[PDB]
């Protein structure tokens, strides 16, 4: 037994909901259906880093029908599905290192396992990855910061010290994911100084999933840092445009179900960020009733929200006055410590964002004198001394959908997994610098789409010679040009 | 020993603290119950008062029999459905010695029957701890009365022949039909009553000052009752007071559908065709909530005038048989039965889910569904399962068994609306209780108090009404302190 | 021949409308095919007072078909549409007193023609109307305000003092409409003082459309003053819950757009009331995307606004920031010179309820040194001297709805009509000093509704015997209880 | 030189609407403030093909105070809003060429004369415009096909005969504009056959302003035909995703409660096309109770469709069953004779693309025994002989909100202007071969949507340095990268 997981048990209540979750998961279970004989990815090593939920267990097992070995740990100390990695493991579908309730610690050390990889070979030698899938950029991040690492290491021969201190380059306390982070760059320095760059001849590419991911790819790309092949997933339309908005606009009101009592009708919610999954947000708690109050820094994603009748603010105005408070935004310190002081009795916060730092966490857990109680097994109500007043933080500020709920439904993970799929099989058949991040074929994009509208009864029209030629497209697609907004 | 720990029966007495805990979030809300508890728990308008209550023991119930506690009451409670108990707010008021509770999450249909019993069932400690009756009922769906009435009915024929009546002892009906397990049920705990004591009911009935109903389906049987002259006590609708009716049943449902379905059906609802059958004011919530979240919603309905609603809110409205085929949920939303037959059920297509979010399990014919020749039935998760048809092989998911999903897959409406439900049923359990200083008939709280309702609500939203001037308030005459609107006033 | 129109050439395109508006009014076509055999309302004298457009065209088609002789006039000086009244007197349909444009003083002159009847044995003699259709109660208002002259008269021998004077009570000038109306009860008690008095033995009822016309009838049943049998309309499930709320949806915004350039998306829009009206008003501005923010004195509608998202405030609070005012109230004095002096830049004020003092209207015109310029018809611009600001207000304050626009779609119309002549043939068929106000039952409510499901491809379920059974209903209906709010 | 309008003396109404309109036109009063000192666009000649309504009156007043010479004309017969002209043409501002209900022969001499020019130095000699501001492309057409037509000429010394034939390769009747176009440049290469090459010289651009227009311009492109430099206005953020989607939303509901009496609620109504057009069409009759259908081509905007809660179908299987169609396609023949034959009785057709072609009006007018009456302004209900069916449509197919309304409110349309006048600026200054086209910066696409936030109270939420760092943007914008679909 190699994997690393809660119960083992709870294999077949895993199994039982990939086939219901199946049925409406048509994307991926036509590139099963397809590929499962053909297999176009045999022989192909690929690490994942996203949310080990039922719908990522259909992923997994259709990269394993292609002809794929796969390695797995979840994206989020408190996104995994016990009984979804579970199922993998029976089945030896792949080998897995995740449980819902994980520390910071044990997060990095199941993110580092997962990359390992024994050559087929020889047991003696450890070896990485052909391919990662990736979601928020953990996994392309222990990969950068361990190659940088090694050469430091080299450079001085000594461990760097920048890994052995509780300190950043300017004096300040390190955030415990970098911590645990160091810590296992340097025993993997001890045990092996030349691991992480011994990977990048056999990687041939990483998927990233989400906004966050992406941001961190950008940031690398325009530095000349890229150490290997990039897709772009969380761009595809037919990820970008209903995963993220119609995906939040379920699974957001899901979560907040679970985790707050609390009747949504008729209050002020502040959902700060208005962008994809904002807009989602939105459209959710408008649907139950909520009075949506938006802020945003973007002036055209302001007048959107205007559009669409909801008042736009900054958060010090109605920080008093709203009653729940969503981030959304992909940014940090949006909630200070500060504006939790000012909000009145049992105020809700939630973020839906990829990161935890979007709320200031660590200074409401450190406040002097301040009092927590679980109210929940996830949900935590916090009081300060001074005023006695309380905020009730759904799971501990982590992505709530995830964290309180079961994440989005299969319908739009199987558009966004019909992506991966397919961005996973284009960065292996083109295998073999400065690398790049690319975005999947408008072609493709309408396919994973194609590949959907079955589940809803969904009849589309067809284009005639003269039609076609008029607005200058092809009968088969695609229909719109490279810029088109949706 | 504790009597009250001894006494009740609940699963498990360590969840008190997450009750007591939830409880106090919860009355952040529930302003309407906040206030009565400070304006009356001094002077205790229901001091000395036997209360029973068969309502669904949720938090937010635990909140109005902490009222009703503090108010001077001496309490007994259990649940009016099998799965709807929250076993952290029995344990909550168990602990607290707020009252003696007999309700737990997933009873069997034996043992609610006998809660029910239990419940109703008191001892005066100054009478030798002799048993006697409750002197006021809290009901949800009327079974309370039900046993009371039938109990009364089997001791009067009891007493014709001086022995158990052949009703009861057979598992059989009028028609040569096998009963609901309700009625076996029920008939077992009533000639079990008959050899304790066969003037137990009608004794009952001395002390017994009324019974304030809180749903539609409960309401109807009073009706029903009452037309046919047999009401053997007062009766308080609390269901059709407007802040009930236009809120809990409407609002409370736009946001406890979804809760339940969303726990007990993984797929997306956007896009799919949801039928919902019945368009009243459960219907008319159920509705918005579910296209609130993408779902194209179809529905069925008899009233012409409710169908033309729907109509008027973008929905198709159809007859169940024309969609059955091609839709991919379906909800009850009626209050009928047999409103979603085994024959229904065998012409949807592969993987439709089926919920009931009615009083009664009934809407959708389970019974016949579970007892199908070779019906093959696998749970998915708790109280989600899958049936599938011998002939077709095709299946059908059912969730919660048919009970009322929003209580039996999820935590019910918020505390918000259940605030003003309850608000209702303390008014109208001190209005009975006051008053005890044809024959008997339903009565609904006066449209002053129903306004007063509203009002103790307002500043949870930050809501400022406006008011008249003397100028205006004669001009619409009306008084600048309400009523604002006539009896007849459909809101 | 008799009849006071503007142009009857329009005729033909009145005709033309008619006939398209028929394909929605069901319940209207049903009526005259069941009945134009039998005529129930043979040898009837119906006087209607109810803004004449093209609906109405329909109602008085239907009447006449029954075997009515019709006399009609609008209820609101703008609300006449002038190709409806020329199709009703080029087919000798009905005599009419009614154009678009008509001064306050031709507007109580053309009601107490309609109401002047010939006596078909004698007709050098007057008589009055049998039944009476009203909207708003103003041919209820004069026949009442007649006899009260005529008995007042009789006791002095001479005219009232409170007809030739124009303050009364508090000193403040009357309003324009009881001086015309004053005007007109003098000059009929000097040409018949017992004229008024004389049509009460024939008079067999009126059928009031509106909730302030139902208002004006219940005040006089209270005070035993009720001099006729009449029929509550309004409260008709088919039409309260149908044409206050839906046939507002639309026909607001479309008087909205017609007067009113600016974009509602965005806006705050004060709705002022929030019963079957306003909540119509709200659902239509939303719709749009605006913001809608509701005013109320009524507790539970404050609640129902705020369940629905809505933000519930006194006008006090938000009449300097809002940007458009919607008086939704059957009130008086409820947007007042004071608050309009507070008003933006530009800000636009409408009414949708029955009466044109909801908005004070006649002191904004009469304000010292205050300038006024008509944008467009209907439209016109007031700038206040002080602060040199402006607002602009929308048909004078009349209901916006008919005033700037066509008012609701034939469809309501259709229902609201149903329940009409239905009551017009309830009061004939009945044909005592104490007379009440009542409504039609439910079985002819429910019928209402039945005869429009086919327009809309409605099905109905019908009941098992066990299931009517079961629910204590006939199959037939009705299905409600009489308390039922639906 | 001198103009052709309908009515000088609606003058006054113009410069009241206009007036009013700017309040919510902050960007291009913002851009009058700021420019009309320094006169950017001094001595640049201006010709634009663009609805001449009171929001463009504010564009061309812009236009005029930054310094330009100007001469207009509508892009459409029916959408002249003749007080707006009028009030042009009485403030001097710009010589104009339109009004309501031109015909087509007329609306070709009109643009021909907005593009006619007195030579700077003489009387005599003609020339062209500097700039473009086009809407559909018109303008741009008859430049290139002038182009052609002179190329041709020279060729084979003699009128190309494709300008004389009234039939077209495939033996098809031509359409009434290419039949009037084509003999406008027939006569140009008689009076002078340099004429449009004279032109090309001195142009320094085109900026179209619609989906349709840019179209045209990406297929001259392509082929390498485009002579003049171009600016795609309509693919700005803040054109885009608020004029076609949001302005459509109340201008659609506009142009159909003024055409089509029925209502709308529950109502089968089918939008064919769910672009940025489509989708705001959707939303505004949702919001009225419409049951909204979709037909579509494209499997993503058809999925997007289907998460909105619409049913998505093809033409064929609803075209009987639906009550009222709406063409928002920017394609031709959507809606067929064929398809108006089996529509039920009064069924309603409008369109509001940017060409009348969508549906075939041209077929049904010219259909054997079809009866035709004029059921009001701009709308006409069609019988067909053998079934005694009429069809109702409203302005005889062309854009509805511009034909049987007002178009766009002042908002929306500041928005696309503001972009208009930055583009014509941005060719202006450029002036100091293959000719691209190309979209204004996002930083300029942002600070449209700044000069507008005011109008609405919106607050913007400021960036920290360190948040600013963290998503890797700079504090004042750009927020988003190129690819972002808002
Ligand atoms: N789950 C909850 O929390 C909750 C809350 C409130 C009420 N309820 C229950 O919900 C049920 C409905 O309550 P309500 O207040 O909406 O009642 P209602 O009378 O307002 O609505 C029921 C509707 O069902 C229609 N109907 C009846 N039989 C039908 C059939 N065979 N097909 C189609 N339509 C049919 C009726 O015309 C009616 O409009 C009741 O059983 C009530 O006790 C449950
Ligand atoms: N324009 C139309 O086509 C049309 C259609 C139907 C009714 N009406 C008219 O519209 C008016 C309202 O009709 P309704 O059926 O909605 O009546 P309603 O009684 O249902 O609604 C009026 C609401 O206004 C509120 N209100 C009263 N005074 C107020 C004040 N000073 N401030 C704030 N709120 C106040 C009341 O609480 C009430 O809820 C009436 O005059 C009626 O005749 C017009």
């Amino acid at each position: 037994m190699e994997s690393r997981i809660k119960d083992i048990s709870l294999a077949e209540f895993g199994l039982q909901d990939m086939e219901i979750a199946k049925t409406d998961m048509m994307g991926l279970v036509e590139l099963q259906r397809k590929y499962r004989d053909s297999k176009p990815l045999k022989g192909a090593r690929i690490t994942g880093s996203l949310h080990l939920t039922i719908e990522t267990s259909v992923l997994v097992e259709t990269l394993y029908e292609l002809g794929a070995e796969i390695r797995w740990c979840s994206c989020n100390i408190y996104s995994t599905q016990d009984h979804a990695a579970a199922a993998l493991v029976k089945k030896n579908i792949a080998t897995v290192f995740a449980w819902k309730n994980e520390t910071i610690e044990d997060y990095w050390v199941c993110l580092n396992d997962a990359m390992t990889w024994r050559n087929p070979n020889d047991k003696d030698k450890i070896c990485g990855p052909n391919l990662i899938v990736d979601d928020g950029g953990d996994a392309t991040l222990i990969l950068h910061e361990g190659v940088k690492a090694e050469i430091e290491y080299e450079k001085y021969n000594k461990i760097p010290e920048y890994l052995e201190t509780e300190l950043d380059e300017n004096g300040k306390q390190l955030s415990m994911d970098l911590k645990c982070m160091y810590k296992v760059l340097k025993m993997e320095l001890l045990k092996n100084p030349f691991r992480w760059r011994g990977m990048l001849k056999d990687l041939y590419g990483v998927s990233e999933e989400t906004t966050t991911g992406v941001l961190r790819l950008k940031i690398m790309e325009s530095e000349g840092k890229l150490l290997l092949p990039a897709i772009n997933v969380n761009d595809s339309v037919t990820k970008s445009k209903f995963d993220n908005t119609y995906g939040c606009r379920q699974s957001l009101l899901h979560g907040l179900f679970n985790g707050c009592i609390q009747m949504l009708a008729g209050k002020k919610i502040v959902v700060l960020g208005y962008g994809e999954v904002g807009k989602g947000c939105a459209q959710g708690l408008s649907g139950v009733g909520a009075r949506v109050i938006v802020t945003e820094i973007d002036p055209i994603c302001a007048l959107q929200a205007s559009m669409e009748g909801y008042q736009v603010s900054v958060l010090e105005d109605v920080v008093s006055e709203a009653d729940i408070f969503i981030t959304a935004t992909g940014n940090k310190d949006v909630i200070t410590v500060e504006h939790m002081r000012k909000m009145k009795e049992n105020a809700y916060i939630a973020n839906i964002g990829h990161f935890d730092d979007e709320i200031d966490v660590y200074g409401l857990e450190n406040y002097p004198g301040i009092k927590v109680i679980e109210v929940k097994q996830n949900v935590h109500k916090f009081t300060f001394p001074d005023t006695q007043k309380s905020v009730i933080l759904l799971c501990k500020g982590r992505l709530v959908n995830l964290g309180c709920a079961t994440g989005h439904p299969p319908l739009v993970m199987s558009m966004s997994f019909t992506n991966q799929v397919l961005a996973q099989m284009d960065l292996w058949k083109s295998r073999e610098t400065r690398f790049f991040v690319k975005k999947l074929s408008k072609e493709l994009d309408e396919y994973v789409a194609r590949l959907h509208l079955d589940v809803l009864g969904i009849k589309l029209t067809k284009l005639t010679e003269t039609q076609a030629k008029y607005i200058n497209v092809s009968i088969n697609g695609p229909y719109k040009s490279e810029d088109y907004r949706y």
